[PDB]
């Protein structure tokens, strides 16, 4: 698996009153980071920020998991001290060479990161909120999950402690697969078959496009944020 063709595209959406969501798509590095609290656009940013100059200047399995760990550092200097919580989630893939161990993902809190493959969509990353723990127990289907009143909470956040376990694990994938990392945004209301239309549009830069509308018309209620790598 190399990189064929990636996009991204993020939206504020139409009921938020700004855009705390954030993504990066550089080279073999792609992110989404879905910030909250008062400045949760300043934890997603800065979180980014920090992750690609760290992995930049190492990009390597053990550059990318110490970049994490810089992330998380930096957004709790910068943010840790205020009246209120704020922080982000951080979903990143590094499409990695063989001889660095193939695509590798990392992944706190609550943005997934989804395989497409042969018109099917498969969520491979857990999601660290309360109902996403229910699912990862085995207590709850994801269908059952759906509207579990305690979706949003999260139980896993970058920024808002000197400690931060993300999971971190290698990618099951191959030539012809599509990789999509998404902010929350994307599953808040709309139907997931059309959800699976869009992302599968052949080419990326319409299939971003087409899931920013599948969000905006299911109601818009959250921010959305996505990216598409196709492999080759
Ligand atoms: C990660 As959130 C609580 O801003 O959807
Ligand atoms: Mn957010
Ligand atoms: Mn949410
Ligand atoms: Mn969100």
């Amino acid at each position: 698996a190399s990189v064929l063709s990636a996009a991204t595209a993020t939206d504020q959406g139409p009921v938020r009153e700004n855009n705390q969501d954030a993504c990066l798509a550089d080279g073999i590095l792609y992110a989404v980071a879905d910030g909250f609290g008062a400045r949760g656009h300043h934890a997603s940013a800065t979180a980014l920020k920090t992750l690609s100059a760290g992995f930049a200047a190492a990009p390597d399995r053990d550059g990318l998991l110490e970049a994490v760990q810089q992330a998380n550092l930096r957004v709790f200097e910068l943010l840790g001290d205020e009246p209120t919580v704020s922080g982000t989630t951080l979903t990143a893939v590094a499409v990695f060479e063989p001889g660095q161990g193939g695509p590798l993902v990392v992944n706190i809190g609550d943005s997934p990161l989804y395989r497409i493959r042969d018109g099917h969509m498969e969520q491979l990353t857990d999601d660290h909120s309360v109902a996403g723990e229910l699912v990862r127990m085995g207590e709850i289907t994801r269908h059952e999950a759906r509207w579990h009143p305690q979706r949003h909470l999260l139980t896993r956040a970058l920024g808002i402690g000197p400690h931060i376990g993300p999971d971190v694990f290698g990618i099951d994938c191959g030539p012809g697969d599509r990789l999509l990392i998404s902010s929350d945004g994307l599953f808040a209301a709309a139907d997931e078959a059309l959800i699976v239309d869009a992302a599968t549009s052949p080419d990326p830069q319409v299939a971003v496009r087409r899931l920013v509308e599948v969000a905006n018309d299911a109601g818009g209620s959250d921010n959305t944020t996505v990216v598409v790598i196709d492999l080759g």
